[PDB]
């Protein structure tokens, strides 16, 4: 038995930043303080301007970030589990949730700005981090990349759902898990975008 009056119900996935990527100049903007983020999160309600393509985005848990790919927010699941997200209207259910993939999605807000699928196929590919950090990848597979230069886990840690991108913006893939050598990171794993339309056909 349970308590079923007493059952808590799990808050909403709350914007709270984003990575800025329309000038020359990459930096992350915080969009939402701590005590605004956890009363977003019960509510739901998020009246606040959405602008740009990467979301820095946080749970009462965990911060993570969230990216606009064909009109769909995505992120990972192990992040956002299967939680709305708020929205000026209230809370938003997931368009999309595959568990083996480590994927979910949103309708991308409105004033989002969505990336286009990379059509490029290039070797050379980028890693924008919630830090604004642009680190170089080297592909390496259909979801794998290394890293130029090897860094400790921790300055990857929180830059899941982020994006992976092409020389000219495009968007390659998600960001999903780091191949970590007993606390270092050596190469990126990234669901790819082609795995992402695959999901949404
Ligand atoms: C050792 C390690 C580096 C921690 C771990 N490596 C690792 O497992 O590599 C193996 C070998 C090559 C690919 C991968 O195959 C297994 C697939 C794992 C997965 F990712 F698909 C995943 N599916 C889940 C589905 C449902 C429920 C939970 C799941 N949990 C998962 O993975 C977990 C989480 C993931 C993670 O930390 N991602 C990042 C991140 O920043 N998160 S976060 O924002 O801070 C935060 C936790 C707030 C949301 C980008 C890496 C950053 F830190 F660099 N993990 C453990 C790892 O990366
Ligand atoms: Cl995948
Ligand atoms: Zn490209």
């Amino acid at each position: 038995g349970s308590h079923m009056a007493s059952m808590k119900k799990k808050g909403s996935v709350v914007i709270v930043g984003r990575i800025n990527l329309s000038g020359d100049t990459a930096y992350a903007q915080q969009t939402r303080g701590e005590e605004g983020c956890q009363e977003t999160s019960q509510t739901g309600r998020d009246k606040n301007q959405v602008e740009g393509e990467v979301q820095i985005v946080s749970t009462a848990t965990q911060t993570f970030l969230a990216t606009s790919i064909n009109g769909v927010l995505w992120t990972v699941y192990h992040g956002a589990g299967t939680r709305t997200i708020a929205s000026p209207k209230g809370p938003v259910t997931q368009m999309y949730t595959n568990v083996d993939k480590d994927l979910v999605g949103w309708q991308a807000p409105q004033g989002s700005r969505s990336l286009t699928p990379c059509t490029c196929g290039s070797s050379d590919l980028y890693l924008v981090t919630r830090h604004a950090d642009v680190i170089p990848v080297r592909r390496r597979g259909d979801s794998r990349g290394s890293l130029l230069s090897p860094r400790p886990i921790s300055y990857l840690k929180g830059s899941s759902g982020g994006p992976l991108l092409c020389p000219a913006g495009h968007a390659v893939g998600i960001f999903r898990a780091a191949v970590c050598t007993r606390g270092v990171a050596k190469a990126v794993d990234f669901i790819p975008v082609e795995s992402l339309e695959t999901t949404m056909r």
